[PDB]
DNA sequence: ATTAGTT
DNA sequence: TAACTAAT
DNA sequence: ATTAGTT
DNA sequence: TAACTAAT
């Protein structure tokens, strides 16, 4: 299938992404910014143990690493009965300088969508920001203290990626996979493709022009190190369900 | 003294005021309009007695008179510890016609008072309401129950002036003083006479045109059924206060 | 005694 | 979303 | 655990 | 002038 086909554009089979075409991404802050250094919050044991996989795949992974930083901010619990982790970001996204909101709404850009492209393939990147590097200069920015009392583990960790939780990751990944992506809007000029940070469709007149490209679209994304969940995939399809859209025909 | 010249201009020495010259007033109701009845709330002994002297008086006077009407608003004990009786007349007012509200605002009856006029003569009339007679056919409105048990005392009672507490009381007395003093305006074209329903004011350039047009307002105003409070009287005067405002040399 | 109107 | 101040 | 924001 | 809902 098209899981065969395309093993490396897949997270069930491709492994964890990394945008190795992207530059490390360095974190201005605002003029009069200085580092805010919050203590974390006393967890409960509950909760400790239902973060703690979390965090040791992530230190795996690499997307995790101790560190030593004058910023410092709280790790939550966040609850279906499984804990996930949640960093508050809120004191760091205060002191970070503010970047143009260059990703459109939904409406707007399904405003853009001809009539004539009727074919549809939708797909969601899996992790996405995590897919972004970190410049090693900005990743002290988002450390937070992690104490494991029952292993004698207590210490600082940060990001090497885009963190959750930072109000730019977002937009910085948008540009991050225009820029991926500008050649294969290039390649294909009856094609259309429409963004929405992690949330891409690709639109074609023929049921083969959108075959040719969903091959074409993995192939890159598989190349620049994305990685698309199969499970929620919608290949070539002529309804299909886009940012809460339902778009059939044309409708909507 | 301005006493003795002009026994009848004032309420100390006049008796109870009458504007003879003005024909008893119709109060029009709304197109919608039908009777309202509110019973008489239950009114504690020590209230109806502060009350009941005010009664016989007005009773006396002939401004309050029996009757029978389909209309019936509530009597009210307000207090210093001296009750006077006040009644509840929204609901009447509710369905009473709207009228122009042609009494100027203060501030603006005091931006037409040249600065030429600096000799200040201020009187307000004595229960001026009170003076305006009611059309037969429009003192039921204003009915309210009386019932003093300790003497057997029960039935309605209702006004032959205009009454405290109707919403256009105010705006027709206004109108009808303005009727009664427009000859005295033309016999005197040098003064300037302020009226704020019962507060007036008279202005001239010397203490002499203010004596002279003082003698004759309170002449005229004797004569047309009018009593000016003597307690309260500011006669050719260089500063004075009138509706709040001091009013010296021309300042205010 | 009711009620229009107000952070 | 909690009670007053004034008015008649 | 905090907090921005809401009749 | 009384407590929440969601957000990180």
């Amino acid at each position: 299938t098209w899981l065969s086909d395309f093993p490396q554009a897949w997270a069930e089979t491709g492994g964890m992404g990394l945008a190795v075409r992207q530059a490390p991404l360095i974190i201005p802050l605002k003029a009069t910014s200085t580092p805010v250094s919050i203590k974390q919050y006393p967890m409960s044991q509950e909760a400790r143990l239902g973060i703690k996989p979390h965090i040791q795949r992530l230190l795996d992974q690499g997307i995790l690493v101790p560190c030593q930083s004058p910023w410092n901010t709280p790790l939550l619990p966040v609850k279906t009965n499984d804990y996930r982790p949640v960093q508050d970001l809120r004191e760091v996204n205060k002191r970070v300088e503010d970047i143009h909101p260059t990703v459109p709404n939904p409406y707007n850009l399904l405003s853009g969508l001809p009539p004539s492209h009727q074919w549809y393939t939708v797909l969601d990147l899996k992790d996405a920001f995590f897919c972004l590097r970190l410049h090693p200069t900005s990743q002290p920015l988002f450390a937070f203290e992690w104490r494991d009392p029952e292993m004698g583990i207590s210490g600082q960790l940060t990001w090497t990626r885009l963190p959750q939780g930072f109000k730019n990751s977002p937009t910085l990944f948008d540009e991050a996979l225009h820029r991926d992506l500008a050649d294969f809007r290039i390649q294909h000029p009856d094609l259309i493709l429409l963004q929405y940070v992690d949330d891409l469709l690709l639109a074609a007149t023929s049921e083969l022009d959108c075959q040719q490209g969903t091959r074409a679209l993995l192939q890159t994304l598989g190349n620049l190190g994305y990685r698309a969940s199969a499970k929620k995939a919608q290949i070539c399809q002529k309804q299909v369900k886009y940012l809460g859209y339902l778009l059939k025909e044309g409708q909507r």
